[PDB]
């Protein structure tokens, strides 16, 4: 059994996290203080340290300069408040692996736990970027709410989920959310992007193929994902004929590798996701009607920024850390009236458009904090 050590030294917010876990079937272990945690790891070394930077003894920091002292690969996740964004960066900038802005909610939490287990000891391949948060899956929004809902409902079900939502809502961290929440979370989760492959290749990355199927036996993302989660994504973009393919796969579960006529099968649940209107691409003759029905048994819509409230600070908040860890600035907060405009404004392009315009302003300036002179057209 994994084992996750968590050094919050509010026992409420430690029992409520350790609870958000239960799903994973983790060993956790709560400690309050930063002498509890490296006495823990004196005689444990855990798979996963969720290190709070608040504590009553010494700071986060000190804490992970002592782990980082005699231990460098154990995976630590800094818990932070907005306030403390400034120390969260310098922390990844010394040894640590990413870190979640306070409040956390289930899912992201559960995500980021799984996620951390995973690229240690096999699912798609995932880098600090790629976190919840900065992906836009963070906040307790009404609208946001209700996606929490309805991944809690059908993560035990092995009926197929379909996401629908504008490019930059969530929409693949939708879908590990779901495998995380599920029976399937200690199995593979594989994501094929449908756009992101040629046509003439798609075929053989999802089904696989056998030594000089074309100009050796390479497995698809079928076969990776067995007996886990296979999330199809922009799955409107498949052609035709594959997803003829396709849909004799879902209603089978065979398959044939590019290049073989030999049979196989395998065991997934299946969560798709398009930015399409899926019912619009069947009327128009680009989606195959029978593979629409098959598929759409439990839809998630994410809703975009503009119906997400107070939601944006959050987003806002978490991408600032990410970009001045890219960019090697020191940005931590937003003025006030900066964050009242970013309410205001409607984020046509979502969240993609939200990291461009905080990485600009983070390429363009050097100062502690976001101030309105530096928030760019159209903005103001």
């Amino acid at each position: 059994q994994r084992q996750v050590l968590m050094v919050e030294d509010t026992a409420s917010v430690a029992a409520l996290y350790k609870s958000y876990l239960n799903p994973l079937g983790l060993n956790v272990s709560i400690v309050g203080t930063g002498k509890e945690a490296l006495s823990f790891i004196q005689d444990i070394i855990p798979d996963l340290i969720l290190l709070d930077l608040r504590l009553p003894d010494m700071t986060g920091m000190e804490v992970l300069e002592r782990v980082r002292k005699e231990h460098g690969n154990v995976p630590v996740v800094i818990m932070t408040a907005h306030g403390s964004i400034d120390i969260a960066v310098e922390a990844i900038r010394y040894g640590a692996q990413d870190f979640l802005i306070k409040p956390c909610e289930a899912d992201r939490l559960r995500i980021t736990v799984n996620k951390a287990l995973k690229a240690e000891s096999t699912s798609t391949q995932s880098k600090q970027s790629d976190g919840a948060q900065y992906q836009g899956f963070i906040g307790n929004s009404l609208p946001m709410q209700a996606v929490y809902r309805v991944i809690e409902s059908a993560a035990s079900s092995k009926a197929t989920v379909f996401i629908t939502g504008e490019s930059g809502t969530g929409k693949e961290v939708c879908a590990e959310a779901i495998h995380a929440a599920s029976p399937r979370h200690d199995k593979p989760f594989i994501a094929l992007n449908c756009a992101a492959i040629p046509k003439d290749l798609i075929e053989s990355e999802l089904f696989g193929h056998v030594k000089g199927a074309f100009t050796t036996e390479r497995q698809g993302a079928v076969e990776m994902a067995h007996n886990g989660t296979l999330m199809l994504d922009e799955l409107c973009e498949m052609d035709l004929d594959l997803q003829s393919k396709l849909l004799r796969f879902i209603q089978t579960g065979t398959y044939q590798k590019v290049g073989s006529s030999k049979m196989s099968s395998v065991d997934v649940r299946f969560v798709c996701a398009t930015n399409r209107n899926p019912w619009e691409e069947v009327q128009e003759g680009r989606f195959r009607e029978d593979l629409y029905y098959r598929l759409h048994v439990i839809p998630i819509s994410l809703p975009p920024l503009r119906e997400r409230g107070g939601d944006i600070i959050e987003i806002a908040h978490a991408l600032l850390g990410l970009m001045s860890l890219e960019e090697g600035k020191s940005f931590s907060r937003f003025s006030e009236p900066v964050l009242r405009l970013f309410e205001s404004y409607s984020w046509p392009g979502n969240v993609r458009e939200l990291q461009n315009v905080i990485r600009n302003i983070v390429v363009l300036n050097t100062d502690d904090e976001v101030k309105l002179e530096m928030v760019p057209p159209p903005i103001l």
